[PDB]
């Protein structure tokens, strides 16, 4: 249950290539959501 946060978001740092932690850091910022934070890492920057 709890762990599904490190677990979560390695599935989003697997879409976004993010970092365990830098995915936790957006990823659970917009709610650990994959979409959103997707969103964020493409228009993060161009």
């Amino acid at each position: 249950m709890a762990e599904e946060r490190q677990d979560a978001l390695r599935e989003f740092v697997a879409v976004t290539g993010a970092e365990e932690d830098r995915a936790r850091f957006f990823l659970e910022s917009a709610g650990w959501d994959l979409q959103i934070a997707l969103a964020s890492f493409y228009e993060d920057g161009g």
